């Protein structure tokens, strides 16, 4: 397995953070793609957000490819989202702007979980109900409550 992060307007060192962790987790070979700034073909300027199914559909269709971002992402119907994916497709967008907290050990702690989140429904994973990192988290406290491994149910099935 190949994961190629795509930086799209974040923090050089969040994309490091996800260098780090995501091989040993995924047993897979990680790049990191140029930087861009998101596309503002993709900002809803009424929202001052940007549409995660709009830049979803800008990344390249290379399994597995991650774009990760700072702004704000909502998708159709939601008020945000921290993230979208093609399930058991190739690609998925993280944004890690409603994980901003004042421990920089607990936002990398949720950057990794939510980015791990997402790469697992490109690997064909639906939400889980077990103690996984798979269970839909409606907001930061359920992110923080849940773990950063899969459950043995998912991690059989990836
Ligand atoms: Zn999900
Ligand atoms: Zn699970």
């Amino acid at each position: 397995m190949k994961i190629y992060i795509q930086p799209l307007s974040v923090n050089s060192h969040t994309v490091e953070v996800l260098a780090n962790s995501l091989p040993k987790i995924f047993n897979a070979e990680v790049f990191v793609l140029p930087a861009s700034d998101v596309s503002l073909k993709c900002y809803n300027a009424s929202r001052r957000q940007y549409n995660s199914t709009c830049i979803l559909r800008m990344l390249p269709p290379i399994k597995v490819t991650l774009g990760v971002t700072g702004k704000d992402i909502y998708a159709k119907g939601m008020n945000f989202v921290f993230g979208e994916a093609e399930l058991g497709g190739a690609r998925a967008v993280l944004s890690v702007f409603r994980l901003t907290t004042a421990d920089s050990e607990l936002y990398r702690e949720r950057v990794v979980k939510e980015a791990v989140h997402e790469i697992g429904h490109v690997l064909g994973l639906k939400h889980c109900s077990n103690n996984c990192v798979m269970r839909f988290s409606n907001s930061v406290q359920d992110v923080d409550r849940k773990p950063v491994s899969f459950c043995r149910e998912c991690a059989s099935k990836i």
